[PDB]
């Protein structure tokens, strides 16, 4: 019952911190979950979010919907098939999906099997006092201790839980956690927001709804995906419209009902009404501090509800760290994984490493995709006296024999002009996920504009278009858009 | 008439150096190429040999291939339809692809026809004296003069063109040029070679054969793709076997002679013998010297029959320089785009470039893809006391869910392990071209291991592979593997 680590969260975050706390400083390390497997009643589970209702099967369920862009796209380079016996079995995908998934929950209880001093322990972490963390049976603080571990040392790593926003009829909807284990594909459905998460969902159910289907993302502001570069928010609202979604902006549930068939019928804010097969509502994940009983041992929280830390991930109370999504910063399995590795170098390494949370690569697995790391031009815009953006947008030549002459490839660079260091990299099109990686590794390396140019092209490739551009296409001077320098 | 430069090879190389010194520092320009649009009978053309029977229809035509994969991949994520029905139409990827390339012929027409001090003509170039390039009517010397063009300045940008064993039979061989017009798709074929146009043709091929078809590709030595990382080489071996690809490995054809139906008979030096409809020779592309008559200015030739050239792309006559593929140094568009860029900024910019031959960013378009950049661990072991190979293989997940559990991703780091400096890295799988691109950027900063490993993944990919290294997979010390 007495561990160096204990860690409360089995999720990126969590494991990374755990296995390398074990393996690297033979240290004694404690973990925590809910649950051992994915899905109902509590949908993480050991692995975390993104392995059991997050990237890993966004990306697999993403995979399947690509293949309806593929099935058509095939005709233009001489593929001839019966199109009207193409059906797409949502069933198989979900099936596939939750035999992936368990693969991996089994492969992390592997791991914790394998592993000397690593222990996992069922049930719900909360904070007993500075060094001691109690497992209940439930999320009631009331329930009965199944364990209770002593720690030097404290990791709170419980990640987020998805939103709903508290309007009429909420009961009736669903999150994304629901949506991995529909039992059918919807005929028409809303994905309710502007995120990653409402745009990827949106591309899945436009790929795999039933005939005479129909899918519509709602978002409350003007323009989706808020943060990322605007040239590729405008061509991703294009391209995902090029494909069949509605995307209603400017529009917001304000309540649902049930239909006497059990579908929903929407009212929007506006007045519109929208009757549907689910509303899946993709609005905000917030950090999961609740549970974990904070008062207790006095955590602050910041005015928004994320555990406060420092750039070390140390908490106001010696010992109790706080890594991932509890933090409520960049919502990222990578992030989350440097935060775990950087407090465990740091704290049982010796070797103090803060995570670096500016020029980190991610991407949005839309059809198609974006890739991106560093600033979008309005951000650099109010930093550097002059930014200078460099963009590329065309189709690919493959996509005008595909028939899809909607996907445009837009890369943009934008740098500080001063010095041609690049402040961020923006890709729309197929593989930019996996064209930006490498440019994160530029990037911390204070990669210029004329290191890109004068890198040789590996020809023929989208990624070469980053090495082709020599010339700004624009500049911001002291916040301000034009063409030419003064 | 009198030019400031005259460009031998209206290509990848060529058509950089004139369109640069025309627009950049405005000298008057003439561009020589045989034909003006893609195929027979002379292949390539005003584009060049990538345009018009190279990177870009092969790529077209892998992309094409692609789809055999993607259709039975599809069943995995629940995709249905009739497999009965499925037809790989050859004759509408030829079509959609001569088109593409007719296109891109017809921008370059408009480009001369657009900039002022930057002419084409048609016909066969070759050196007259130092100052003069004659145009001819055919490849013959004694053909028709259609032009003499006076010159400062000569760049031989004429390019490479297939090797063809001067075997029995050889008559009945093709090689890439053809590959690219076969009016319907071989049941049968032999690719003949190891090297990426053999594997990218096995590839096409494989994909568009018709019902009981077969490709088998042929290479002398005993693991195809010399040059290429060795673990790459044996996975992407596996790969094509597993997607139905006869790897006949040590083996090389004797002679060829035609059955009665007019098929091909291979005979192997080994006494095996092969029935196919097509013999693709891919064996290895020679620098195209031969019509330039560099006999009557004494332009210094290899044996092999490439211009020499100083690092400056400089022939031993002042004036007459050679960039790209005539060079045979690396055979790629974007070296020879980069060597006649940085000729014209020395030579007309006084800025004196030269090309970096090192850390050139490559690809190989198999099935799946190979994405390489810097030395492989065998050439670093050589040249650096300690190696470091960081080494990640694993099937992806998409891939044990299509059905492709052989698809395995294979990325390789190879450091100098005195410092971490990365000297090479080695990709096979979906994405590995697109993923190596910012990888040269990389080792042009001298990224070390530490800088891919402290850089923060993107999640989903293949990519963050490169950087989820910690630990080497084993060394070379002092040119000897360790484990
Ligand atoms: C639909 C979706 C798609 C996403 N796609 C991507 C993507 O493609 N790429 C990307 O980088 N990120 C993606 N993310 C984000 C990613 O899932 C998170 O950033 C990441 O999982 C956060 O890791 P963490 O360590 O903060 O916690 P998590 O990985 O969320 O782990 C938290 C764990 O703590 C457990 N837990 C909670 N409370 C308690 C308690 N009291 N006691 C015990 N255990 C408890 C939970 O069961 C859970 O397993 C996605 C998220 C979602 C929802
Ligand atoms: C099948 C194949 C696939 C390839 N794929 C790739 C790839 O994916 N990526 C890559 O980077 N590289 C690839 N390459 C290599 C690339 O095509 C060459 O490296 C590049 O085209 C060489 O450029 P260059 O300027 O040297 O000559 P070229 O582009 O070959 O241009 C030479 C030109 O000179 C003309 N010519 C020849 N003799 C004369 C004469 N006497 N008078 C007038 N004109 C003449 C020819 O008609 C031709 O247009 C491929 C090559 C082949 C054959
Ligand atoms: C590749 C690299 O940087 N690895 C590393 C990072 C931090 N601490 C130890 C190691 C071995
Ligand atoms: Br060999
Ligand atoms: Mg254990
Ligand atoms: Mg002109």
């Amino acid at each position: 019952k007495a561990f160096d680590l204990v860690v409360i969260g089995a999720g990126s975050g969590g494991l990374e911190a755990g296995w390398n706390a074990a393996t690297l400083y033979g240290k004694r390390v404690a973990v925590v979950d809910v649950q051992t497997s994915h899905g109902p009643p509590f949908y993480a589970a050991l692995g975390g979010t993104c392995v059991n209702v997050g990237c890993v099967p966004k990306k697999l369920m993403v995979t399947g919907a690509q293949y309806m862009d593929h099935l058509r796209e095939s005709a233009g380079f001489g593929w001839e098939f019966d199109g009207s016996s193409v059906k797409a079995n949502w069933k198989k995908l979900i099936a596939a999906k939750n035999e992936a998934v368990l693969d991996i929950n089994k492969s992390y209880e592997g791991m914790f099997n394998d592993t000397e001093g690593l222990d996992f322990f069922l049930g719900w972490g909360s904070l007993e006092s500075k060094n001691v963390v109690v497992v209940r049976e439930t999320a009631d603080p009331k329930s009965a201790v199944k364990e209770r571990l002593q720690a030097d040392h404290i990791l709170l790593a419980t990640g987020s839980w998805p939103q709903m926003p508290a309007i009429p009829g909420i009961e009736h909807c669903i999150s994304s956690n629901e949506a991995f284990y529909l039992p059918e594909p919807p005929r028409r459905v809303l994905t309710v927001g502007g995120g990653f998460i409402s745009v990827e969902f949106a591309g899945i159910f436009n790929a795999y709804k039933p005939p005479g289907g129909k899918v519509t993302l709602c978002y409350r502001n003007n323009l989706i995906l808020r943060g990322f570069d605007e040239t590729i928010r405008e061509e991703v609202t294009k391209q995902l419209t090029a494909n069949g979604i509605e995307i209603m902006t400017n529009e917001n549930p304000a309540k649902v009902s049930l239909n006497t068939d059990g579908s929903k019928h929407v009212t929007f804010e506006s007045g519109k009404t929208l009757d549907v097969d689910v509303v899946m509502m993709a609005i905000g994940r917030i950090p999961r501090t609740n549970d974990l009983q904070l008062g207790n041992v006095g955590v602050k929280l910041t005015p928004k509800g994320g555990v406060q830390v420092d750039e070390f991930s140390r908490t106001n109370v010696p010992n109790i760290y706080a890594i991932g999504d509890i933090t409520d910063r960049l919502m990222l399995t990578p992030v989350a994984i440097n935060e775990g590795a950087a407090l465990v170098d740091t704290v049982f390494g010796n070797k103090p490493r803060k995570t670096d949370h500016t020029r980190v690569a991610s991407a949005v697995f839309s059809i198609p995709p974006i890739g991106t790391c560093g600033l979008i031009e309005e951000v650099a815009a109010k930093e550097f006296e002059k930014v200078a953006v460099y963009m590329s947008s065309f189709t690919p030549l493959m996509h005008n024999i595909s028939g899809s002459k909607y996907k445009k490839f837009v890369a943009k660079i934008v740098t500080n002009h001063s010095d041609g260091t690049v402040l961020g990299v923006h890709l729309l099109g197929d593989g930019a996920p996996e064209i930006i990686q490498a440019v994160g590794v530029c990037l911390r390396l204070n990669a210029k504009i004329s290191d890109f140019y004068n890198t040789i092209g590996v020809h023929p490739t989208s990624a070469e278009e980053l090495c082709s551009m020599r010339t700004p296409s624009y500049y911001y001077v002291k916040g301000e858009k034009m063409e030419k320098l003064p």
